[PDB]
């Protein structure tokens, strides 16, 4: 049977479960030709890793696979939206369908094209000049040869601001229909497993969501449409079964839900990845006004390649300590001021000519300003822009006022502040390292690491491409979905009923078949 | 070799052969090997310090052109920042090499009319492009060596 | 380094103990070995 084994190598799943009188087991089940296809593809694989990164970071060992199947409920969503786009007034439809559909497939290159326009509107703009007499103040262009560039900036600005307005269109058709899914099925759980709005009370994101439950279309895109009738029963008899049914409320424009639009704009306008792509536009209008504003678009190089993001992410995340230090270097520069203002005012004289004395320190709102603008930027302490105390009457006292500056506020403090940052950078990235491991040695379905399947050859590439393969459990979860429910076999029900009750105990948690069958195998 | 022919032509080209001290003792190779291997991040940073020095230029070019006057004599004003292909060149040649930010080769805003606004244009340079960035770039390297 | 110390405490608690000896390579086999064996059995607040 060699050829039929090798014809069905990629289509034969294999999944180990736990239960049915406390043992382990092997389940065998058919993989389709299309779930194997649209999981190998990059827009999705991505997410995988993603999930992998953070849940190895801030997950314990308890709540981990409450997050897993919270994730496998998502990738089986937009997988169902990837096929949503793959290839007189009625023909508006076919255009409207075709246009945005085949648009949003294009998307990621539609943006990267935006960037490369910004690397021309700046360079081409890096030629200006001003002068007293035009070709008052007059601004023209230089371009001493090639006298058609100065026109090109008019067809490289009406071709950018267009490409901004696409991405706003592309986003609102490819990505938001997840970011209300992942809200609605975050609410309905917390309204039917511990009843937020019905026996406890609200976090503003809670309070904002009262606006929807009245509406007649609450499960708009999260599968279900019964949750309502599910919580007029569970938490519904003790409370007024007429009282709750109030709380829920038990062409296009002629019947558009007046409420629930205002909600749906609620969570998008608060979502960062959208709320950026407005700023990225509304500058690009302002360009036309002043035409240097297309310099701002150049800042996208931080939200780009991995290292560059870390650059800025680093600068922020330790901001707890950092701002609270600079809130101290602005203080211990005060104290010197009060000392300077009282005793050493005679020296702070920047007057190069004796006819007009200048006396930087009389008004302490200046002498505090003078110290923090040329006394931390001179790298030689404050005694670098002052007369010197060679002469007399305070010299000794003065030469300890300085060399205590130098030490504190230019050797300790400015060392700290470069420090925090640079090493914080280093540490975000070491984390990226520990994930990289944790995977390799141990696990991520069972418990054990690799001191057990090290004894046999290739214990890794068997026990993570044969037995505990973290990708089979999304094929199961969506092979289960569509078997006609009256022929779930002997294991394939007891999972499926242990699933709609959320008990997450059909996950091995430290065993393999080679785990109790060590003696028999 | 082919340098060592060119020597005969100009005779200083036998200075180039002196560079072999990098492909020599173990530590010295690591010196240069280090400098490269992290080049993924490194070049992609210096490709940012050449940008956030641009932004200041655009700000300087529009509002504070009056100060960028290196003319030691009032008969021949010099005005380093008129053509933005210069004021972008002036910043990245004496405004990251002076260790005191850009407000070290300029008139000072004691007098008026922008002083406050001007003294935050500078001390935001100093911080970003001489305390964060130039710290990063020594950093990458030295610790990569380590 | 003062602050990395603040880090090692943060751990030492999580893995091991602070009444008995053992760490968590023993109550790892069963589900939720932590939140049983430190809110049920060896709970460092019961002994007050
Ligand atoms: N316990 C585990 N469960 C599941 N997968 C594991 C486990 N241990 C290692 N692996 C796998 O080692 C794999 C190596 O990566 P893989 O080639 O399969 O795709 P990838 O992670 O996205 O990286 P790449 O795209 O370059 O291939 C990891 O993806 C991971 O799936
Ligand atoms: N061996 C142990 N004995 C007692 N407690 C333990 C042990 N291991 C972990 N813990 C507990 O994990 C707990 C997590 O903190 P906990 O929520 O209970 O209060 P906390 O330490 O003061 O922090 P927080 O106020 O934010 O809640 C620790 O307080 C600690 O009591
Ligand atoms: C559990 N489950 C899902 O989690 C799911 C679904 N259709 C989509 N979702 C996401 N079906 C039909 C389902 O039984
Ligand atoms: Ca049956
Ligand atoms: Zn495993
Ligand atoms: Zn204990």
């Amino acid at each position: 049977a060699e050829s039929i084994l090798e014809y069905f190598r990629p289509y034969l799943g294999r999944i180990e479960i736990m239960g049915a009188s406390r043992r382990i087991e092997r389940i065998y089940f058919e993989i389709s030709e299309t779930n194997r296809a649209q999981w190998e593809m990059p827009q999705v694989k991505e997410s995988k890793r993603q999930f992998i990164f953070d849940v190895v970071n801030e997950g314990g060992e308890a709540e981990k696979m409450e997050l897993f199947v919270s994730f496998c409920e998502d990738t089986i969503f937009e997988m169902q939206i990837a096929a949503q786009i793959s290839e007189f007034w009625g023909e508006l439809e076919v255009q409207r369908v075709k246009f945005l559909n085949y648009l949003s497939r294009n998307f990621y290159t539609l943006k990267y094209l935006a960037l490369f326009l910004a690397f021309a509107i700046n360079f081409i703009l890096l030629f200006y000049k001003v002068s007293d007499s035009p070709p008052n103040m007059v601004y023209y262009f230089l371009e001493e040869s090639t006298g058609y560039m100065e026109p090109a900036l008019w067809c490289l600005s009406l071709l950018h601001t267009l490409v901004a307005f696409l991405i706003i269109i592309g986003y609102n058709c490819l990505k938001v229909p997840l970011v209300i899914f992942k809200r609605e099925k975050e609410l309905a759980r917390k309204l039917e497993f511990d009843g937020l709005y019905i026996t406890e009370q609200p976090d503003v994101k809670g309070q904002w969501d009262r606006l929807v439950l009245n509406t007649p279309s609450f499960p708009s895109n999260y599968w279900d449409k019964f949750v309502k009738r599910k919580v007029l029963d569970k938490h519904g008899d003790i409370f007024g079964r007429e009282r709750i049914a109030e709380l829920l409320g038990m062409t296009w424009l002629m019947s558009i839900d007046v409420k629930y639009q205002i909600w749906k704009f609620g969570v998008i306008f608060t979502d960062n990845s959208f709320l950026y792509s407005g700023w990225y536009m509304v500058m690009s209008l302002l360009g036309h006004y002043n035409n240097f504003f297309f310099a701002a678009h150049l800042l996208d190089i931080a939200m780009g390649v991995k290292t560059l993001r870390t650059i800025l992410s680093s600068v922020t995340h330790n901001g707890k300590q950092l701002v609270m230090t600079v809130g101290l270097l602005a203080v211990v520069v005060y104290l010197y001021t009060v000392v300077a203002f009282n005793f050493f005012r005679k020296f702070y004289n920047k007057s190069e000519d004796e006819d007009e004395p200048d006396m930087k320190c009389d008004d302490m709102m200046t002498c505090y300003l003078f110290h923090m603008y040329v006394g931390v930027r001179a790298g030689g302490g404050i005694g670098d822009e002052i007369e010197d105390p060679a002469g007399d009457e305070y010299e000794l006292y003065r030469v300890v006022f300085d060399i205590t500056f130098f030490f504190f506020v230019i050797v300790i403090l400015l060392a700290i502040i470069q420090g925090l940052i640079i090493d914080a950078f280093g540490e975000l990235r070491d984390q990226q390292e520990q994930v990289k491991e944790d995977m390799e040695t141990k696990c991520f379905i069972c418990g054990i690491g690799s001191d057990y399947f090290d004894t046999t050859p290739h214990g890794f590439e068997t026990h993570t491409l044969e037995e505990h393969n973290l990708a089979n459990y999304m094929f199961f979860l969506m092979y289960l979905i569509n078997k006609d429910e009256t022929e779930h076999t002997g294991q394939e029900s007891y999972v499926w009923k242990m699933y709609q009750e959320r008990c997450w105990d059909f996950f091995p948690a430290g065993d393999c078949f080679r785990k109790q069958y060590e003696d028999q195998l």
